[PDB]
């Protein structure tokens, strides 16, 4: 299964890596790191949690923005290697206005574009230099290249004429992107 794209009609003439670069301006960086961590503030939170889930979701401490990372999520907290967030992620869903996430499932009020079948995968041992650690913390540190980075092997893996420098319409017409 090849990565399936999901994206507001809005978008349609915007590139991939032009969204993502935006999104993460739009969301800024939550400070999460020795000192800083608010619960409440920039922790986020899984599914079911406490410290793993089906899903790992986070607001923007400032903006609306939001995230929803869908996979099967595990954080060692203490344990070695720590503060590390590994196993798999199969969907990034990325807007603004995040509901849900205790009892039910997180979802965004207004989901923009949504990345599924990422087949991102990586081992506790990995530590924080793993392609899932990599990809989120990013998301939530304002730097999106680690996910762009992926979602561009992903297009060419496809056809080499795509890449993150497509548009999404031009995706919709190769059938990898699809409206709503």
């Amino acid at each position: 299964m090849s990565i399936s794209i999901s994206y507001s009609a809005t978008y349609g003439g915007n590139t991939v890596a032009q969204y993502l670069t935006d999104w993460s301006a739009y969301f800024g960086d939550v400070n999460h790191r020795p000192g800083e961590v608010v619960d409440g503030t920039n922790t986020g939170g899984f599914n079911p949690g406490p410290f793993d889930g089906t899903q790992y979701a986070i607001k923007s401490t400032a903006s609306d923005a939001a995230f929803v990372a869908d996979g099967n999520l595990h954080y060692t907290l203490f344990s070695n290697p720590s503060h590390t967030l590994w196993g798999s992620v199969d969907t990034i869903s990325l807007g603004d206005t995040l509901a849900g996430g205790s009892g039910s499932n997180y979802n965004l009020v207004s989901q923009e574009v949504s990345f599924t079948n990422l087949g991102l995968n990586s081992l506790k041992e990995e530590g924080r230099a793993g392609e899932v650690h990599k990809v989120v913390y990013g998301l939530m540190s304002g730097d999106s290249s680690a996910l762009a980075g992926e979602i561009d092997a992903l297009l060419k893996a496809i056809d080499p004429s795509l890449s993150v420098n497509s548009t999404f319409d031009d995706l919709a017409a190769a059938g990898v992107a699809h409206v709503n």
